[PDB]
Parts: structure tokens; sequence; C-alpha cells
């Protein structure tokens, strides 16, 4: 009979479980005896206290370097300030130690962890490759929330290396299975800002996660986009209770906060999947996600039901991680087919924007062809255009079966006159759906101005499989 951790702290970790079935459901999981052995997890940061009493029975130098240092040991740079905890309190929510009398405990508290020392320094494309390029046949799961600052007006993703180091990574990382990298979706919300602007989370190769209160709202901090595939408990307003875990110089926290804290927990839960089926590819790991998530009492006023009957949300992606139902799913698994790529490039003349622009066009989704797709997994508009002030435009792509995607909301301090080039803005709310048919995209200018531009290039590109569908 499983006993659950007598960790002074456990009690107050009101997401691991409760009663109220306000959790992530990770007890259920611990029962049928995953708890993270065997499974590794790396925390991007800014380095991680090895030698925590909560962290070092479970710290691995293989999941470890210091980026910023050019050395091994990813020991966070002590001041005055305490600048540098940031990573020690991710680490902890993943793999602090379980029933050593000390603190709380990870979602995974039998995993090894481990943590670069990145972003203690100038933050180049040649360190964020290193990062997630660091020992792919030895780290399982990578957690990360770096990229862009999310100031409501940048447009960014990864340069060349980083792009690199994802391909890589999720082609010849962890045996062939590729690499997991779990991000964090932003944590722009006071500056309005728009997620898929973010190339980082808007990536395919990452698992996008978002965060929700504990009254089950969406925080203030956080940002809404159709990049984004699920969601974890995290920090809210001043009545709800916040993420505790373990804090540089050897303490406990219980106000860890942010989207930034809702990673952690998600790498958490896919080590407990991993330990179940250690078999599963960085695309099984998106399916699962996506089949067992929970919206149930997240509250939102975007709840809409795609075309194969799954309620979906740009806040909350298909809504609440479940790691006793990814366990369960993971472990008679069949490994999805390989990943097609069809690729339909729409325009045969540029388009003038002006107040409202719509593009439709009917595709076969290279019908006849080895790309051929009926099962469609992440869709990307790849949009190249002009425009006078960038944050007016609001972006929608609405697919055959009816479900309306925001690529783009309106962002008020983004008054850029740089436009897109070719930034290729991501949704996952058409997955399984079948991608044959008539495809809309939808430009407005949302503001009163007489605002002018030009759309000179729409490519849709899907990615999935022919076979092997559930019944909606
Ligand atoms: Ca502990
Ligand atoms: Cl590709
Ligand atoms: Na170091
Ligand atoms: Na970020
Ligand atoms: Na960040
Ligand atoms: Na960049
Ligand atoms: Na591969
Ligand atoms: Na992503
Ligand atoms: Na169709």
């Amino acid at each position: 009979v499983y006993q659950e951790p007598t960790d002074p702290k456990f009690p107050q970790q009101w997401y691991l479980s409760g009663v109220t079935q306000r959790d992530l459901n990770v007890k259920a999981a611990w029962a049928q005896g995953y708890t993270g052995h065997g499974i590794v997890v790396s925390i991007l940061d800014d380095g991680i206290e090895k030698n925590h009493p909560d962290l070092a029975g479970n710290y691995d130098p293989g999941a470890s370097f210091d980026v910023n240092d050019q050395d091994p040991d990813p020991q966070p740079r002590y001041t005055q300030m305490n600048d540098n905890r940031h990573g020690t309190r991710c680490a902890g929510e993943v793999a602090a130690v379980a029933n050593n009398g000390v603190c709380g405990v990870g979602v995974a508290y039998n995993a090894r962890i481990g943590g670069v020392r990145m972003l203690d320094g100038e933050v180049t494309d040649a360190v964020e490759a290193r990062s997630l390029g660091l020992n792919p046949n030895h780290i399982h799961i990578y957690s990360a929330s770096w990229g862009p600052e999310d100031d409501g007006k940048t447009v960014d993703g990864p340069a060349r290396l980083a792009e690199e180091a994802f391909f890589r990574g999720v082609s010849q990382g962890r045996g062939g299975l590729g690499s997991i990298f779990v991000w964090a979706s932003g944590n722009g919300g006071r500056e309005h800002d728009s997620c898929n602007c973010d190339g980082y989370t808007n990536s395919i190769y990452t698992l996008s996660i978002s965060s929700a209160t504990q009254f089950g709202n969406v925080p203030w901090y956080s940002e809404a986009c159709s990049s984004t595939l699920a969601t974890t408990y995290s920090s809210g307003n001043q009545n709800e209770k916040q993420i505790v875990t373990t804090d540089l110089r050897q303490k406990c926290t219980e106000s860890h906060t942010g989207t930034s804290a809702s990673a952690p927990l998600a790498a958490g839960i896919i080590a407990l999947t991993l330990e179940a089926n250690k078999n599963l590819t960085w695309r099984d790991m998106q399916h699962l996600v996506v089949q067992t998530s929970k919206p149930a009492h997240l509250n939102a006023n975007d709840w809409a039901t795609n075309g194969v009957g799954r309620k979906v949300s740009h806040s909350y992606g298909y809504g609440l991680l479940d790691a006793g139902a990814m366990v369960a799913l993971a472990q008679n698994w069949t490994t999805v087919a390989p990943q097609r790529k069809c690729i339909i490039d729409i325009l045969t003349e540029p388009k003038d924007i002006g107040k409202r622009l719509e593009v439709r066009k009917t595709v076969t989704a290279c019908l006849g062809e080895p790309n051929h797709i009926t099962r469609l997994e992440h869709a990307q508009a790849r949009l190249t255009l002009s425009y006078n002030r960038r944050g007016d435009l609001a972006i929608h792509l609405v697919s055959p079966m009816g479900t309306r995607s925001t690529l783009l909301a309106a962002r008020p301090h983004d008054y850029s006159a740089d436009g897109f080039n070719d930034w290729a803005f991501m949704t996952t709310h058409s997955w399984d759906e079948d991608p044959s048919g008539e495809w809309v995209l939808e430009i407005e200018n949302t503001s009163e101005a007489n605002n002018y531009g030009t759309l000179t290039k729409f490519t849709l590109v899907l990615y999935g499989t022919a076979s092997g569908s559930l019944v909606p």
C-alpha cells in the first residue's frame, strides 16, 4: 500500500495532492509505482545548488554544466540579492528528495536532476545551442523558460545554432527517440504579450506549458497563444497558494511563482511518464499530453471544441496535466508513425491587407504523396508581410473542421514597422483533425487607424501522419 511522503512541507504542496481535486493527480502516478527512477532531467537556467539537502541525493553531474564559465560545475553565483536562485527552485519542483525530513518533494522524487548554468552571463546563440545540446544521450528531459523578454513588443526565436540544436535533439537525442524539451509559454501577461511571437515556445520541438492559479483562473502573468499544449498550477493573487520548493542557500521557499514554475512541474510529470514507457518518442509525449489533459474547473472565456471533440483554450491548451492519466496511457502506447510534412504554398499573388484580409484555400494535404496527412499534429501558417504598426494586427486560422486558432492577438505595445519575415505561427488546436479541405486565414486591423501593408507569402505547413485514429 503506497504511503505518501512525510516531508514537512508536503502538505503545503497543494498542486501535487489534494482531497479537493484541484491538483495534478501525481499521487495516483506514485501509487502505480512511478516516481521517476532511471529518468534524467536538466534545468536550463541560472545554475543548481548541487549540495542542497533536498537535491543532493538526486543530483546528477552528467545532467549539469556551466556554459557561462565553461566548466562542469553548475553551482549558482552567490550574491547579496540572491539573483541566481531560480534554477535551484525549478530543480526541486522536479526532483526534490522525498521522505528525508526536508522541505517538500519533487513530482519525480526519485529522478536524477541536474542544471545548466547558462543565464548568468551573455546569452548568445552558441550558449543556447550548447545548453540544449548538453549530453543528449544521457539527459532525457530539458526544462526551460528563456527566450525573448516578454515585453509585448518583441518577435524573436532561436537563431541558427539553437534551431540546429533543437533538430539534432529531437532526431538523434535519447537514442533516436528525441530529446524532450519542456518550455514555459511566457510571463508577459501584464504587457499583453501573445506567445506565438516567441519562437522558442512557438516551436513544434518544445512541449509548451502555461499556468493556472489555485482557484482555477488565468493568472495575471499568463500569455495566450495557439502553440501552447497544456497547463500546470502555479501562483496567482495573494489569497492563492504558490509553489513550494528548494531555495538558494539550502533553504525552503513557499513563494515560487509564474509560468516558469509551471514548466518544471510538467517536466516532472513527463519524467513519471517516461518511466512508465522508456520507448516514447518526443512526438509520442505530445500525443499523450493532448489526449490526457483535463479542462475541468479551469476558467476561461475561450474554451472551444475542436474537430475531434476535444476542448482547447488559448490560455490552457488542452487543460491541466494529469499524471495518473499520463502514466496509465503510456504503458501500452503504440509508437506513432513517422512524421510527415506537407508544404502548401498558398498565394499566387501578394495581397493588400488594408482593414481586413481573408485568404481561403482548399487543400488536398499532399494526397497521393508520401507526405499525405489525414491525422494532423502541428500546423503552421508561415507568413511574410509588411505592415506599418505590427501590434494592431490580429491573425486567425480556421481548419476545415471549423477550428478557429488565434495565431496572433493585438499587442498594444508593439509599434514595430518591421512586419513578419516568414514567421511560422503554430497551432496545436487542430491536433488529430483531417486537414483536407478549406483553410481560412484572417488578418485584421484591430485599431481605428488607417494602417497599411501587404501579405507576400503564406505557406501552410502541415505535420502529422496518415494512420491509426481514435473515435472522437
Ligand atoms: Ca524533501
Ligand atoms: Cl521540419
Ligand atoms: Na561553474
Ligand atoms: Na521565455
Ligand atoms: Na523567461
Ligand atoms: Na534569437
Ligand atoms: Na530519430
Ligand atoms: Na512548443
Ligand atoms: Na476535409
